[PDB]
């Protein structure tokens, strides 16, 4: 009824990547490490990277799902808002409750769990193109933190799951996500009062 958070690369050596996108008033989506913390835009590519040590068999699959971070509301279902469920944006692939799509891939599936109802979004692993060093998947994130009745301005983190054909655990990693007008001055503020 709470999925686990826990960081683990398994043996294939999962860990996910960011750009380096700085953090520009006009920026829509950046990073910040040292939050561990994705800030983007409602409803705009973030490029997510998959890294390996080696590559994992044929079949694998890559799950994104997103909880609330905090533990007062973990076990509530993070699902978009009362107004955006309703405001006809569905890609055709997207049921219009699932916060987190994936952009640009036909066989992304959308999952609601029988038993805990969360939601999430799957799809094939395909290893690194020539010339390239890892795997990139661009997820949107289809409601602000502050959406009402929706996540209501409470922090969610994104988890993601490295995942044989039969849904068993390669691997996890895992994200704070912020949706807002200003991902650049939002990272910039809260990595101000960090430090402080
Ligand atoms: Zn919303």
């Amino acid at each position: 009824s709470v999925p686990s958070q826990k960081t683990y690369q398994g043996s294939y050596g999962f860990r996910l990547g960011f750009l380096h996108s700085g953090t520009a008033k006009s920026v829509t989506c950046t990073y910040s490490p040292a939050l561990n913390k994705l800030f983007c835009q409602l409803a705009k590519t973030c490029p997510v990277q998959l890294w390996v040590d080696s590559t994992p068999p044929p079949g694998t699959r890559v799950r994104a799902m997103a909880i609330y971070k905090q533990s007062q509301h973990m076990t509530e279902v993070v699902r978009r808002c009362p107004h955006h469920e309703r405001c006809s944006d569905s890609d055709g692939l997207a049921p219009p409750q699932h916060l987190i799509r994936v952009e640009g891939n036909l066989r992304a599936e959308y999952l609601d769990d029988r038993n805990t109802f969360r939601h999430s979004v799957v799809v094939p692993y395909e290893p690194p193109e020539v010339g390239s060093d890892c795997t990139t998947i661009h997820y949107n994130c289809m409601c602000y933190s502050s959406c009402m009745g929706g996540m209501n301005r409470r922090p969610i983190l994104t988890i993601i799951t490295l995942e044989d054909s039969s849904g068993n655990l390669l691997g996890r990693d895992s994200f704070e996500v912020r949706v807002c007008a200003c991902p650049g001055r939002d990272r910039r503020t809260e990595e101000e009062n960090l430090r402080k």
